[PDB]
């Protein structure tokens, strides 16, 4: 478990066992922010400002956002999932304490309310402290925001509750472990209306390939009818890309494609990143990777 | 600028002004080559075996190379290219002294020659020696391999001489400088074929879109037709992604749907990351930089 010892002579230098040998690494103007929480050691520091990524925010060693790129996972999640929903009216966002994701959801006309639940109440202080363009959806009229654990979360939940979840989590190691197997996966299925849609923090195609077989795989055979991984460019997410596994709870439904692009509603122009294309082309895979979706 | 420097305390950090304030960091395990050439300092390592990527090249500090990830970037310039004419029977390779590209190339059975032309002897050679797997190819009977500035190169060839030229050059900085200048554009121009393709080393959407966007401007000036952007996954190039222009000479080709399917080919099933799918995938973009393909 990596925290302090990452900042050294004026960079941070984002070393870890979940992806040996190699390091993102950053030079640190200011550190504003850097103590263990109850949960993970949160640090928050000003990049160069020689360079273009501003604040940055990392979660026991591993880069959570930075003010430059944060647009494309927040998009990418935000509207990847609800554009692939008939009408989403109630949205659960496990993690995503910063307020991205959310941000997004709410931009949503449909959406009447979002619940938003992440284990470190911390993350959503500092957050509102240093990251005020993404923190600012947490005090929408449209959103509850809870601190708990996101498992024994959906686990209180009735069946039936949501039309969309979002599980915006950290890596495996650390208190997201749960929240990547299969007992969760079937307890989200759950929770879900008929026509649900859920995607998650799908990891990398270039260090976690076997994980997202195996997560495909048995979301597959929990319930769900469909599981189609979406690929994005961050330059900050180890490798330079995350994705996101979207699923869905009915059968016939092709979320590789808009049900109701974002070409129409009036926030379109707003995006720095998402598209009804870009949402297409994100299914596309490397051939190596391609079986995930075939 | 950068040299040997570059490795301190076990680690490679490709710190360069072409991207201030930010660095990948590799492992590395056993130093294979660190010297200057007769134009650029060349570091060859091998990086830790814990990790993927194997054995690594860097060019003035910035990585060239590595064994895990090599297959995209030469698939994506050999294929979006070759795929895109009509009939490519003579290639031009300016750069691409590794000889990854010139590997794609000869994948297909329309080329009877190809030329490549590197201004680095010592690349080859090393190639050679460190990368058998990417260099098989300079030995090719199909190919005439050269040692010289493909500035001149261009500048000395007749008009109407290839069907396709690559570009495939190290970053501004160094000697592959005015390669990416309008006055080389032009004699590109004026040596291919009149229904001739050329694409390049075409930089970051992150880090390098002004660059783009004057290039795109440029090349269009210059006479080209038409000039789309296509993005690609790459872990060890900066901000993990890197693109190429893709330039047709002729009007009336849309170079982002494949004309000649690599389904349709022998080796189709060869490649670890290109296919059509990818192709015309590659040339979405996200929101904030589509103003180059549109
Ligand atoms: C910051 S967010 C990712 C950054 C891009 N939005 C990742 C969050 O997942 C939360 N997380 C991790 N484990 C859990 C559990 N078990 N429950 C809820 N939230 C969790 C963690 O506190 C981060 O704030
Ligand atoms: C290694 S290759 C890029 C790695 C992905 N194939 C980049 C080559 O550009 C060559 N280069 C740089 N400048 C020139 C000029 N001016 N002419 C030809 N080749 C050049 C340089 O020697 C590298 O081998
Ligand atoms: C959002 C989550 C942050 C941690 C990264 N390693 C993966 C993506
Ligand atoms: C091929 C070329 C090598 C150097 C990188 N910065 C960009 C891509």
């Amino acid at each position: 478990m990596p925290g302090s010892e990452l900042i050294s002579g004026g960079w941070f230098r984002e070393e870890n066992d979940q992806w040996p040998g190699q390091a993102m690494s950053l030079r640190v103007e200011k550190v504003l922010y850097d103590a263990p929480t109850k949960f993970q050691h949160l640090t928050i520091f000003e990049s160069d400002p020689k360079g273009p990524w501003g604040t940055v925010m990392a979660l026991d060693g591993c880069i959570q956002v930075t003010d430059y790129d944060e647009f494309v996972y927040h998009e990418v999640l935000g509207h990847t999932s609800l554009c692939s929903h008939p009408k989403p009216e109630r949205v659960l966002i496990i993690g995503g304490g910063d307020g991205g994701v959310l941000r997004e959801v709410l931009r949503h006309g449909t959406v009447e309310h979002c619940d938003l639940v992440d284990i470190d109440g911390e993350v959503m202080e500092q957050s509102k402290q240093h990251f005020p363009q993404i923190s600012r959806s947490l005090a929408d009229p449209r959103a509850t925001v809870r601190v708990g654990d996101g498992l024994a979360f959906v686990r209180q939940t009735p069946d039936n509750t949501y039309d969309v979840v979002i599980i915006d989590t950290t890596d495996p190691a650390g208190p997201a472990s749960k929240l990547f197997g299969e007992a969760f996966y079937k307890d989200v299925l759950r929770i879900l209306k008929p026509d649900g849609i859920c995607c998650n923090q799908g990891e990398s195609i270039w260090l976690d390939l076997e994980l997202i077989e195996k997560m495909s795989r048995f979301i597959r055979e929990t319930g769900f009818a469909s599981v189609q991984y979406a690929l994005m460019h961050v330059p900050t997410y180890p490798c330079g890309s995350i994705g996101t596994l979207v699923c869905s709870k009915k059968a016939g439904v092709d979320v590789t494609k808009p049900l109701r692009p974002v070409e129409d509603m009036p926030f379109a122009k707003d995006l720095k990143y998402y598209d009804s294309e870009m949402h297409k082309a994100s299914f596309a895979l490397p051939r190596f990777a391609r079986h995930i979706n075939n």
